């Protein structure tokens, strides 16, 4: 249910603010940074929201007009769309399907272009969607790195000590309109995602519900995605998808999630709920163990079946042959 | 058609001793040792019948007299069945599948004992059948030695270096009763294959076929075999056997066929034509080029899901489970 904001102020959030799907859902923890209960989550890779990290404490006075000022004339990757859904697509690998036109048109801007243009949008009403997706680098303002440099990293230097895992790969400033969505989909690394302003409704799922979310091949540019439309979802082609579970959540200024490598998730910002600003951090996880522990865990079947698709590919020529074999490979044989 | 012996004494053969099958097939060419068309048939791995080689030529006067005789105290691997089909099984592969009980019973025996329970079947009408398939080796006999010796070997030694092939690996004596039947299978050596006494039919299928004749997996005993019973093919399981195209050819005395790698053969002998005899020459392949040429061969792909099953079980820890991801793999992704 909805947590009640200090002061009187009412509930952040009501339930009318989420979209609707298909399948059910049961709560992701949130607990205090000091809760061993949390360590415990985290050292089994299972995920957890702490509420109290204090993570990115400086930057809960961001805002567009405190970021334009002093976040610097660098480029910033917008993502705009027609729809509220924000496909995550890599631009490397549109090349091996020629057939596929993205609906999310990027564009590099400055800053303050991305504000006018948001500024325009919420002037004369329209309906398109913009995503602010930026790495952090060098090119930053003084207040900025100031702000930067007062973020905890005793506290997540400690974790990836603690854990084992590589060293952070990047921080994301992610930026977006209300409403908008990023499909369902995996990452490679450990994430700590830590909300700024406003509020994401985020639906994760275990790496052993490969079965029933379908992503895409591994050479397709949305390799990692799920193919099922959430809010029209095929179960013709994906019917094990009305077997899926998901694990729940909203973060708020403040909050931070632990969204475990391999593990699926689903992030939405409110509906009616302003703009939304998140920074993750991003760590390679820990290096395979020189012994194998059997039975694997499911995270290592799908990095094994990754795998057998990318030599797969490899092997034959071209990735579009990956697949006519596989069900050569099978049919009559495995099935 | 059917050829016809010297002197007058009418067709060796005739169509009423061949079994009936469900597939169309076309005759394999039968040339001359000398003939460009054969080398370049055996050059670009096509099976060809060979009729003057002189191969196996001192081995013609065999028969079960001379043999026994000659051919020493040695053990020989006997093969039963109370069909008249012969299963192509692997005794080391048996543990991973405790649930195969082979049809085939082997049992080792001298060869007077073969000969004599021979004997005793024929004798009592019994319908049991035997398969001696014994690897020749130095337990020979003198007599033996000689026939062996005076083999062609310079011809079938300027082949394995004309070809590029490895080693001789082995020459198997091949003894079996009229009407036994070797099931389709492929193996992974060159084979010139050298029939002494009686006749066999050979139905051959190129590398490209494997859709249509569904091996059993990789880390069962019956690798390498068809699963598709020819005497009542299951069509429901087997679509694409409907689509099945052979290669066909009777070998008699002095005929040796070329046996490409990789390509499926179903051997039988034929149907009251007495007992036959035949010595195999498997050589192993000549090795894969440094630079690999597109397009691949049929034969390459293969191997590619030979390479890909017998990983998968190695990583995962159990034959058993190949199946089970490959299947993940795919539902929903590329079928
Ligand atoms: C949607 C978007 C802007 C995008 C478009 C095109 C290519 C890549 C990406 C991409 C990658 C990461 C995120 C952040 C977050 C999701 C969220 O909070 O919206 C998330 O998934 C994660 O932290 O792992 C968001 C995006
Ligand atoms: C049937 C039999 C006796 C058998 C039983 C159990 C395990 C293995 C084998 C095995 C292997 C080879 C052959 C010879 C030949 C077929 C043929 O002429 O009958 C052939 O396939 C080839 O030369 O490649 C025959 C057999
Ligand atoms: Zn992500
Ligand atoms: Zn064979």
């Amino acid at each position: 249910e909805p947590r009640e904001e200090a002061g009187a102020l009412g509930p952040a959030w009501d339930e009318s603010q989420l979209r609707s799907y298909s399948f059910p859902t049961r709560p992701i923890p949130r607990l205090s940074q000091s809760d061993p209960r949390a360590e415990e989550l985290i050292e089994n890779e299972e995920p957890v929201v702490l509420t109290d990290t204090n993570l990115v404490y400086p930057a809960l006075k961001w805002d567009l007009e405190y970021l334009q000022e002093n976040i610097g004339n660098g480029d910033f990757s917008v993502y705009s769309a027609s729809t509220h859904k924000f496909l995550y697509y890599d631009e490397k690998k549109m090349a091996n399907f020629q057939n596929f036109k993205p609906r999310s048109n990027r564009e590099e801007m400055k800053f303050h272009e991305f504000v006018e243009k948001l500024q325009d949008i919420q002037q004369r009403g329209g309906e398109e969607r913009l995503y602010l997706q930026q790495t952090l680098n060098d090119t930053v303002g003084r207040k900025i790195v100031m702000d930067f440099l007062g973020f905890n990293w005793n506290w997540i230097n400690k974790q990836q000590g603690k854990r084992g895992w590589g060293q952070l790969t990047s921080n994301l400033l992610l930026i977006g309109m209300e409403g908008n969505v990023t499909p369902a989909h995996y990452d490679e690394q450990q994430n700590f995602f830590a909300q700024i302003k406003g509020y994401k409704r985020c639906i994760l799922f275990p790496p052993d519900q490969f079965e029933c979310l379908y992503p895409y091949p591994v050479h397709h540019p949305c390799d990692r995605q799920s193919q099922v439309d959430f809010d029209n979802p095929d179960y013709e082609r994906f019917p094990n998808f009305q077997n899926v579970v998901g694990y729940e959540t909203v973060v708020g200024p403040g909050d931070v999630l632990y969204i475990p490598m391999y593990w699926w998730h689903h992030i939405e910002s409110l509906l009616n709920g302003g703009i939304t600003i998140t920074v993750n951090f991003w760590y390679k996880g820990a290096p395979t163990p020189k012994r194998i522990e059997y039975p694997l865990k499911a995270h290592q079947k799908v990095a094994i079946m990754r795998n057998i698709e990318k030599m797969l590919g490899e092997a034959l020529g071209n990735p579009q042959e990956v697949g006519p074999l596989l069900n050569t490979m099978i049919k009559g044989r495995y099935n």
